[PDB]
């Protein structure tokens, strides 16, 4: 059973741009995925100070990185506080929280993407690399889903079963033709130490099987 959302249109204004504004700096992504990363794995550490049982669904706060160029998908994972359906739909769907209008605003008045982060809306840049993106997540207060867009104005949520994860986000980047240089090691290690260095969680580049 799936069921198709329309974005807001600010929101599908927002993936517009950053689809179609010639951008070459986009190995920014990384960066603004593993901070989404550390800020989910900051809150679970917050909540399971005064309820421990909140670990219940696994101790270890960490991010993961997954290339697999038979794929040709970059998956970052982590250990976080995972989103609810009401989240998914909000937070991912509309400007919610987000400076969405400023940010939009500000590359009006000679900002650039790179600063996107400063906004609230670091998912997004996602698809500087991605055609498509799909987001598995498990909330400790609800089942498992899969949000997932290749833009266009619309996503999709779904319940997912079969490949239960414990608790947090996996963001799977299915990449653009010509991008699958985030799937290289020496790149995405290049990546992480040049912008995710300070990171306070463990970050494991997963090596492939091929
Ligand atoms: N890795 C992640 N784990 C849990 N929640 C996440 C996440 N990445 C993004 N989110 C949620 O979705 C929001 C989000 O990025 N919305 C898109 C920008 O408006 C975050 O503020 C955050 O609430
Ligand atoms: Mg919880």
């Amino acid at each position: 059973e799936v069921e198709t959302f329309a974005f807001q249109a600010e929101i599908a204004q927002l993936m517009s741009l950053i689809i179609n504004t010639f951008y070459s700096n986009k190995e920014i992504f990384l960066r603004e995925l593993i901070s989404n990363s550390s800020d989910a794995l900051d809150k679970i550490r917050y909540e399971s100070l005064t309820d421990p049982s909140k670990l219940d669904s696994g101790k270890e706060l960490h991010i993961n990185l997954i290339p697999n160029k038979q794929d040709r998908t970059l998956t970052i994972v982590d250990t976080g506080i995972g989103m609810t359906k009401a989240d998914l739909i909000n937070n991912l769907g509309t400007i919610a929280k987000s400076g969405t209008k400023a940010f939009m605003e500000a590359l009006q008045a000679g900002a650039d993407i790179s600063m996107i982060g400063q906004f609230g809306v670091g998912f997004y840049s996602a698809y500087l690399v991605a055609e498509k993106v799909t987001v598995i997540t498990k909330h400790n207060d609800d089942e498992q889903y899969a949000w997932e867009s290749s833009a266009g104005g619309s996503f999709t949520v779904r319940t997912d079963t079969g490949e239960p994860m414990g608790r947090g986000t996996k963001v799977i980047l299915h990449l653009k033709e010509d991008q699958t240089e985030y799937l290289e090691e020496r790149r995405i290690k290049e990546i992480v130490k040049k912008h995710s260095q300070f990171i306070g969680y463990p970050i494991t580049l997963f090596v492939e099987k091929e």
